[PDB]
């Protein structure tokens, strides 16, 4: 049964419940996510800034099923065009705004990879990905406003591949936490 989560404390004890078995509602998940309302002062110790690029940021290791982790991305920060390594992935808006921009899976031949779509994500939002319905990209195009997002995925992976928009040819690429319960991890 689901219920608004009161608090980011509160979510991550949904969560844990509603991935307490081996597969996973999506719809349920990306409604409590939404449900959540972004409150700046819960998530402050884990929104950790760099000045060059976003920053990912663990926040719970989850039941073993799943990890919870947020983002903070400066002005102008994106990320390369990516896939998420066969897991589910929820990105919830907690400040600011985030285009989404959907590509399809390349082909064997080089192409250049074009826009299947593009969405603006606004705060307290929530959106879902899956290698089943593509690629994505991710990037702050704001000029004047940060940007940070609550990520979700399951199962954890620490591996994604990364895609030249100019040919489609991937790269594997080991994702890092720059820091982890609050605690800065060089
Ligand atoms: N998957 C990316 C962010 C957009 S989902 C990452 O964890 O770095
Ligand atoms: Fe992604």
């Amino acid at each position: 049964e689901l219920l608004k989560p009161r608090t980011l404390a509160d979510l991550i004890r949904i969560l844990h419940e509603l991935f307490a078995g081996d597969e996973v509602n999506v719809e349920e998940v990306q409604a409590v996510l939404e449900a959540y309302e972004s409150n700046p002062a819960e998530w402050a110790l884990y929104a950790k800034f760099d000045q060059y690029r976003y920053t990912r940021n663990l926040v719970d290791q989850g039941n073993g099923k799943f990890n919870l982790m947020i983002l903070c991305w400066g002005e102008g920060h994106g990320s390369s065009i990516h896939d998420h390594t066969d897991s589910h992935a929820f990105l919830k808006l907690l400040q600011g705004n985030l285009k989404e921009t959907l590509f399809d899976w390349p082909d064997k031949k080089s192409n250049e990879m074009i826009k299947k779509s593009e969405r603006t994500l606004r705060e307290n939002q929530c959106a879902y990905i899956n290698d089943s319905i593509g690629l994505h990209r991710v990037e702050n195009v704001s000029h004047t406003e940060p940007a940070v997002s609550l990520h979700l995925y399951s199962p954890p992976f620490d591996t994604c591949h990364a895609f030249d928009q100019r040919t489609g040819h991937k790269n594997k690429v080991t994702m890092t936490f720059h820091s982890k319960f609050g605690i800065r991890t060089p």
